[PDB]
């Protein structure tokens, strides 16, 4: 049930080798989708954002204020089935905010997500977060 | 030490959904490279290609006739780690027309490539070998 992150940044070179940058960091498999690989370009989505990119994005997205969103379009799990139908190869869920939706993405849910659902909360939370918001561009590596 | 590959093609809708079309096929990982999670767009090349891409391509490369190129720039790994400097998160080789290389890529490294190197042959390979050579953008995703 534990997600190693890995979150990369790269720069190439007049060489054309890549320089990289890699930060780790810790989560969480929803039992709402499978416990499985994922890894691609991230997208930074507000979570309203998600009631075009190109195949294999891995979705990261802040959960904001339950009292700020109070009547959902969709669950978190609806957003995350929203966000693979859309081409995601991943979410992550920022869920230090709205701790809740863990009890919601910790059912069990028959017709679950073949693709992974990770939260992040605390001071994994944090750097992810410090990362995507600094770079425009990074890349997200997802596996345990 | 199996390798499950996923091979992914997918078109998007005016709706902006992805319909998506997955094959699965089975390799080995190398020891020459680590046994992890990769996920990226195929990139097919030729191994003298290897004597710019954007960061985290999948590199398929179809081993030549060992006596079509019997004075080779790198070894097999070598061109494998000139793949991951250039950018690649994996490398599958064909070794179906070269079979000697697995003896040379199940060599236990000393200092061994931080990313995976699957082989695939036989059936797997052909199965792998016909959707890259059709069409041109796909998506590999390699596991176990």
């Amino acid at each position: 049930e534990t997600a190693f992150v890995e979150v990369v940044l790269f720069e190439s070179s007049p060489s054309g080798d890549y320089t990289t940058h890699t930060t780790g960091l810790t989560g969480r498999f929803s039992r709402a989708g499978a416990m499985l690989c994922a890894e691609g370009e991230i997208v930074q989505m507000h979570p309203l954002g998600l009631c075009l990119y190109e195949y294999g994005w891995v979705g990261v997205v802040k959960l904001e204020q339950p009292e700020l969103d109070p009547k959902p379009c969709l669950t978190v799990l609806g957003k995350a089935k929203r966000a693979v139908q859309r081409g995601a190869t991943a979410v992550i869920f920022d869920v230090s905010e709205n701790p809740e939706a863990i009890d919601q993405l910790n059912q069990g849910s028959e017709d679950p997500l073949k693709r992974p659902v990770v939260y992040v909360k605390g001071a994994d939370a944090i750097k992810l977060m410090n990362i995507v918001n600094k770079q425009k561009v990074a890349r997200a590596r997802i596996q345990h």
